[PDB]
């Protein structure tokens, strides 16, 4: 019936396990595309796994570092870690590469890309709210925390590369923001303004509309450069 | 009348906003002199701003990292962040470059350099005292914390460079300490000895004399290689 | 009489000062062998000392970083820091290089290598137990913490190099684990399984047998490539 009331259901969909799985699948597919990633999975499987955990848990790691909490606090969520580990294992080692083939099938891939954005927006909003809880007027801390929750491993890409034995210092995601990093920055500003009560919208409505924006943008981009 | 009583007034001058402004002006001028900095402000203004915040808040960031606190805790001081942001904006984007011209005028520049040293010494002493509060006999933690409060962004210079897309690993400020880094190390030893009660001087008198030493050294150096 | 009762004495030998000294001696000998280390001790003695502290306190530094504690918390143990500092000073600056000559004498060196492994295993077990205390079911945090307590400075080797002015990003200890790093990973899994109560052995017996394994392996390796 009511929109802000469908918005409430949208903004509270349980992200574990299905939306988290989609987030992991899309993120580990991106890892498998990186130069040298398949050979690394064969010669250095622990590091390859460590790399997938970053792609999977980089948002949490970086937010925890910014706020002074254990950077591996999120790895206490055993079920999530094991689910991400299963995704890594299936994408790199499934017989016949069958799992890769199924999740890369473009209609399926686009649904996972859409689901990944649901998770990303929830993470941005959670970062703003968690920072606000610790710093009620900490606008810059709220923005920084929402930003790294959204952007994830991209903001640590120089060190994800280092882990892989790669060093490209000429560029980084702050000096040259990719679209998801820039979108996450706009998103964190919006959620911080909503948290400040200067943006006159319900949090659920902001989640709904910003998620739809990210879904449309990301699905379009995936479908176009396929 | 009494010196240790003028020393008390000296050591308690309110550093916000005027001495902090001078600290920011001198530090962002240094940023503007770094290779590529003006072009970065035009092509990557967020990163340029991020870079100025490091120059501005590197002391706090590093001390917080050493002590296990949020490395962005200091960014909860909204007024300070906004003041530093105004300084960055004026130095890089003022029409006619007028702000740069005024603050670079050598007599004005030297006064800001003097004021910057007032802030630096207060920060060193505060780092020793804050570490002492957490570790009453933690001599090495007191020295480490006073040192990074004094030295600031210089000790993270390899990563300030990385942010700018620059990587010079051959050298760093520990392997080859510049004068302010070395002076900050001597300063942190003195304040730690004062805190230990092995150096028989009042804290205010130590602040006065060490600040005068840094002012004389820094103003001489600025005026000479102008 | 009883083995698990000799195991109790073995697992509770006071590591300070003698086993810690051996740990420091072996670790700083390794530092002195690294390219450029002697010249660095003459031209950059503070950084050389800073480097020895990493070799000495890297386990604690990294575990503290992983758990969100002060990375220099361990430097509050003044006696340990001063003992490590004496070892650094004697190894690099003793007249006639006499201390180096004595501790490098192969029978003496092998005893110190054995003693170093006693300390390493105790550190792994302590890391698992300390992580368990904070996260009763935090299996991945327990493994990560035991691993860096065992592996020590090796896992930060890229940044130990950076401190020395060296940058080799092609390789790292996760992508290509050395034997002690890999052994520490196996060790942390065993202690975590013991902590979980899935490995039916007393903690003291596990300490005894895993320490004997590391002693045999490390003494063999030192004696062979001497
Ligand atoms: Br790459
Ligand atoms: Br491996
Ligand atoms: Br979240
Ligand atoms: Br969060
Ligand atoms: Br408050
Ligand atoms: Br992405
Ligand atoms: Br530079
Ligand atoms: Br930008
Ligand atoms: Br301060
Ligand atoms: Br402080
Ligand atoms: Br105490
Ligand atoms: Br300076
Ligand atoms: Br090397
Ligand atoms: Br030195
Ligand atoms: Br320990
Ligand atoms: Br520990
Ligand atoms: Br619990
Ligand atoms: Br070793
Ligand atoms: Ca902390």
């Amino acid at each position: 019936l009511q929109l802000g009331e469908l918005a409430a259901a949208f903004a509270s969909v349980p992200v574990f396990p299905l939306f988290d799985a989609a987030y992991f699948i899309v993120s580990v597919l991106y890892l498998k595309y990186e130069p040298g990633a398949v050979e690394m999975s064969r010669k250095s499987p622990f590091a390859s796994w460590l790399c997938a955990m970053l792609h999977c848990f980089g948002s949490y790691i970086l937010a925890d570092l910014l706020l002074g909490e254990s950077p591996i606090h999120y790895f206490s969520n055993n079920s999530s870690v094991i689910l991400a580990t299963a995704v890594w294992y299936l994408i790199f080692f499934c017989p016949m590469n069958l799992f890769y083939k199924c999740v890369s099938f473009l209609p399926v891939k686009l649904i996972f890309v859409a689901m990944k954005e649901v998770v990303r927006v929830r993470k941005i909003a959670a970062g703003v709210h968690h920072a606000h809880h610790q710093y009620h007027h900490g606008w810059f801390i709220m923005m920084a925390t929402g930003w790294v929750k959204g952007s994830g491993v991209a903001l640590m890409s120089n060190f994800e590369q280092l882990l892989r034995g790669v060093w490209r210092p000429e560029t980084n995601e702050i000096l040259h923001m990719s679209f998801p990093t820039k979108a996450s920055l706009y998103g964190t500003v919006l959620f911080t303004l909503q948290q400040t009560h200067w943006l006159p919208v319900s949090e659920a409505n902001l989640v709904f509309f910003f998620t739809m924006f990210m879904i449309v943008c990301k699905v379009f981009m995936t479908a176009t450069h396929s």
